[PDB]
């Protein structure tokens, strides 16, 4: 039916190989593939993926490309330059915002994640129409406290929400209830893009990511092939062709050319 | 916690390479690894599987060996012959309960399909103490009738019901649901064992077997590896994995020895 889900691949950024030439003939075929966001790389995290992220930035012509950066506006800054060529740009900013990373890694309180959030939401925001933001480790976070750290994007200039399930053991019914949360506390709800970014620790990725979509999102996060990570991302295919076969329960549709998904997955297989 | 999830295993069924002695050596390794039904084969299709099935119940000791029947008299007379020395049998008995199927396969209208379940299987519960009963593609019957067929069956001493995703289209939503109906509908529901079996074609028969667990199913249908038919069956091991790191949630344990999981595997993967 009439409601559009949006595809945003990480292919190039999981792959934790691929070489410079080889970079740029993946994106080009995922916007053949009619890819509606491609996640070049993390610009700040080396020279390499700096050089990287412009290459793809200046090839791509027909979709988004965006960047990964920290909470840090070094990495803004960096992710800025990197993109400055991309005909429709956006960047990726996370936070993690679970108690036991807010305590043993980022060290810091929830009064100053929300603080960081904030400011480094509007700093992005200024330079960037489209801010994605992603609260790091969702799915083990307090539930009160995902809804303020998403709240606080939001209000920043977040016109994307990204929900990852980082840890990778959640499921459709409890993922489901996390969207039906925001749904009912986040006032802009229909207002604000909301995508989810699975795993497949448990073999539920593709599940969760439509387990989201109807409870909501209405964009996916994965990569071709559910490559990438300990035990892989949602497979961005399977998706596709589950909303494409049951049309009738989704009522949902996509950009997506069905027909392109085994060429864009032999290239990809290939290297 | 308490409550205990059998695992019905189909992988010496759905080879479709093994020969005999390489089925004799998986099935050990099923027994090894806990498995509690083995469904070694269907003897009355040909004569190879007749010896096959009789000498996998000769080989096991310490599970159950099952093996398929039609709902027609020869079938379960051929399967109580081959399963004879079983250390404990069981037979498995289908027939489709969709409207295409009986319209345009079995030629057969809902009155006279009631009627060949309350025949076979009360038939066959004279020769096995334990029948289970599949309605052959549940997920697209209409749910009124689906529920006739399955009260048929218990009325008629099937006590382990098992419900197929034959096509391989649905998701958890829709089938929790199928399995809140049965509980809803059938008074005898928490007598009697239900079980699942999922297909993979849309990538979701785990998180499909888990649904149909979270929602009364107590034992679960599959092969290692999830190999088989168009695009696969559920993958045992990841439904026993998912179960064990999130038994907070499924509330589940199980006769798997976890350990034994890889030998399974890369035997099965071998061959």
């Amino acid at each position: 039916s009439l409601k559009k889900i949006q595809f945003f691949d990480t292919t190039l950024r999981d792959g934790e190989n691929f070489d410079v030439k080889e970079k740029i003939q993946i994106a080009l075929q995922l916007e053949k593939l009619g890819i509606d966001v491609i996640e070049a790389g993390f610009p700040i995290s080396s020279p390499g993926d700096f050089e990287c992220v412009k290459a793809i930035a200046k090839a791509i012509k027909h979709c988004s490309v965006t960047g990964l950066a920290r909470c840090v506006e070094g990495d803004i800054d960096r992710a800025e330059e990197a993109l400055k060529d991309a005909v429709s740009p956006q960047i990726h900013i996370f936070l993690a915002t679970s108690d036991v990373h807010m305590e043993y890694k980022l060290k810091m309180s929830r009064a100053e994640v929300l603080a960081s959030i904030k400011h480094h939401i509007s700093y992005a925001r200024q330079k960037f129409d489209v801010v994605q933001f992603s609260p790091e480790d969702a799915t083990r976070s307090d539930r009160a406290f995902l809804i303020e750290a998403v709240q606080t994007a939001i209000d920043a200039g977040a016109t994307v929400i990204n929900i990852p399930d980082t840890v990778g053991y959640t499921n459709p019914t409890e993922f489901g209830q996390l969207f039906q949360d925001l749904r009912r506390e986040i006032k802009q709800f229909d207002d604000i893009i909301f995508a989810s970014h699975c795993h497949d620790d448990l073999g539920m990725a593709t599940a969760n990511a439509l387990a989201a979509i109807e409870n909501g999102a209405r964009r996916v996060e994965g990569t071709i092939n559910g490559i990438g990570e300990r035990a892989g991302n949602t497979a961005l295919e399977e998706v596709a062709v589950a909303l494409h076969i049951r049309k009738d329960f989704y009522q949902a549709e996509t950009n997506i050319v069905l027909n392109q998904f085994k060429n864009s997955s032999d290239l990809i297989s290939r290297l």
